[PDB]
């Protein structure tokens, strides 16, 4: 649905983007998942060449800060799941202020005024290998997963984030810790099962697919849906006690060489066309409710047993509390003691 519509970017912005002719993206969205968006954007605007830099969340931050400080060529658009890092940059002078004509109905907690925008509503899910755990054996609660991880067969068979090496692994597990008391019991059960910690979804998924691990906790439902299309052994379980949802944050570099191309791409991501392509084809869980496909808010809400079971991390300067050293210290001390 909406596959032929045109985002409402101002015609002067389209003409300015044509004069630029190029768009440099730094993104943590795996290119496997991003590629259909890039292809569809080029169908709309064939006069823009896209350079897609598929990078780690901490690496995007470090590279962009370093390049900016050097006065050097950097990204036009930054698109990352490490919400706190994106909100920090966009609240420190790095962002081009732009009021997207596609974001008029965004809630105030899904945008930083005109500086940065939510593009997705992506759940942290459980993935497992059906050869080793049947669907009916996989709990959908933190307390139930804690019980499963007492079992001898689960020792060495669990993957989760390393929040000390992945910035979004921090986002997700910090939010879980903050919102769900049962997270503490589950983290001790990660210690019991000798959970292996990964800095990327692909590294954890490769282990689940090989059966080195049976179950991975906290990775993106978007990537799981897309992997399941080619790996029929991959199962997905949604948490019914409460689901953390991240919002991938996009903003335009204030110092972009191609700011208008970046405007068009932001407006594309936020548009009904882009959000429908997420939900239907890319299998990225869309931010917009008015979407058709597998990767939709309605589908997430049905899977978890209602919208009130989803904690959507806001695109807000309030989330920078998570970067406070004492707040980071409390979480990481708890984590490191529980998972050892
Ligand atoms: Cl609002
Ligand atoms: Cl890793
Ligand atoms: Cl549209
Ligand atoms: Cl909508
Ligand atoms: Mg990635």
């Amino acid at each position: 649905m909406m596959q032929q519509s045109r985002p409402a970017s101002d015609p002067q912005v389209v003409e300015a983007a044509r004069k630029e002719g190029r768009l440099i993206i730094y993104s943590s969205t795996d290119q496997s998942s991003a590629q259909a968006l890039l292809d569809d954007f080029r169908k709309l605007y064939p006069f823009i060449q896209i350079e897609y830099n598929d990078l780690g969340t901490q690496a995007i931050y470090d590279r962009f800060v370093s390049e900016t400080a050097a006065g050097a060529s950097s990204a036009d658009l930054l698109w990352s799941s490490a919400m706190e890092l994106q909100v920090k940059l966009a609240s420190e002078g790095y962002a081009l202020p732009y009021d997207s004509p596609e974001a008029k109905n965004w809630p105030a907690n899904a945008r930083l005024g005109n500086l940065a925008y939510s593009t997705t509503l992506e759940p942290a899910v459980v993935v497992y290998n059906k050869r080793f755990l049947k669907p009916e054996e996989v709990p959908t609660t933190r307390e139930g997963l804690a019980r499963l991880l007492q079992e001898p067969r689960m020792r060495g068979r669990v993957a989760t984030w390393d929040p000390e090496r992945s910035a979004v692994g921090f986002t997700i597990l910090k939010a879980d810790y903050d919102r769900f008391p049962a997270f503490q019991e589950l983290a001790r059960a990660f210690g019991k099962a000798q959970a292996a910690l990964y800095s990327s979804t692909g590294a954890a998924f490769e282990k689940v697919i090989s059966g080195e691990h049976y179950l991975a906790y906290g990775f993106f439902g978007s990537y799981a849906l897309l992997r399941q299309r080619t790996v029929k052994d991959l199962g997905i379980a949604y948490l019914t006690d409460g689901t953390v949802a991240i919002q991938r944050v996009a903003f335009i570099n204030k110092r972009a060489a191609h700011p208008n191309a970046a405007k068009l791409f932001l407006d594309y991501l936020l548009s009904l066309r882009g959000q429908n392509l997420m939900a239907y084809t890319a299998l990225i869980f869309a931010r917009r409710e008015t979407v058709v496909g597998e990767a939709t808010p309605q589908a997430l809400y049905k899977a978890v047993g209602g919208k009130d079971k989803v904690y959507a991390i806001p695109v807000s300067t309030e989330i920078l509390k998570n970067l406070d050293p004492a707040e980071r210290m409390r979480f990481l001390t708890f984590w490191r003691q529980a998972v050892r």
